């Protein structure tokens, strides 16, 4: 399986006491590569279980999985999204604590020479380089998430990955307070993952963002 050098960072913030985001880096039978990333909010302070039930879900569907072809990942996205979407929905109905909680979702599964994305929500997905930096989903925003609807509509999409240098996927407590421009120019220096998304971190509480900031780094050979 393709899979690019990755890595996931998360900050409650300065302005938060829970951490309601969620997100992962996981691996299927054949070492395919699946990013996600889940910003959860609503029921009694619940939001947490919403973006972590997500995310676990997703790894333990994804991890079941031998191989997902390229020509299968709209469709393996887009039912999973849905069923993950209709079960997250009758958790929280069934319980008193947690009914009106939900998150959004952005995934993507990652092929040789592109990524198929998915999402659901104002979390977002980007390809960058040292001249652009393109925002490839577009926000459903009130917000449009999983979990509070027993139906679910997510965008998927299709990206080829060849002239770019980094794929991010993030939660709206980067975006919100820190401006593409920005990113793109602490991305386009030299740096490893690590480095590169601790400067990015920093950035965002330096910015004092009143939010969970999320986000996954990574990086296109
Ligand atoms: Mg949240
Ligand atoms: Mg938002
Ligand atoms: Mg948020």
């Amino acid at each position: 399986g393709s899979h690019m050098e990755a890595q996931f960072f998360t900050d409650t913030g300065q302005h938060r006491d829970k951490n309601e985001d969620a997100g992962g880096i996981f691996y299927n039978q054949t070492n395919q590569q699946l990013l996600v990333l889940c910003d959860g909010m609503g029921g009694h302070k619940a939001g947490e279980v919403a973006s972590k039930f997500v995310t676990d879900e997703l790894k333990s569907r994804f991890e079941a999985e031998n191989l997902i072809e390229q020509h299968q990942a709209e469709n393996w996205l887009r039912n999973n999204i849905k069923d993950i979407n209709f079960q997250l929905y009758h958790y929280a109905q069934e319980n008193a604590e947690y009914k009106g909680m939900g998150t959004t979702c952005v995934c993507a599964l990652v092929f040789e020479k592109s990524v198929v994305i998915a999402n659901v929500g104002d979390s977002r997905a980007y390809v960058i380089n040292s001249r652009q930096i393109e925002q490839i989903t577009s926000d459903h925003s009130i917000t449009k998430v999983m979990g509070t609807d027993k139906r679910v509509s997510p965008d998927l999409f299709i990206k080829r990955l060849n002239f770019y240098d980094y794929l991010l996927l993030n939660s709206d407590g980067l975006t919100d307070y820190v401006k593409d421009n920005e990113i793109k120019r602490l991305l386009v220096k030299e740096g490893t993952i690590e480095d590169h998304g601790d400067q990015l971190m920093q950035l965002a509480l330096d910015n004092h963002s009143k939010d969970n900031v999320t986000f996954i780094l990574a990086a296109i050979e």
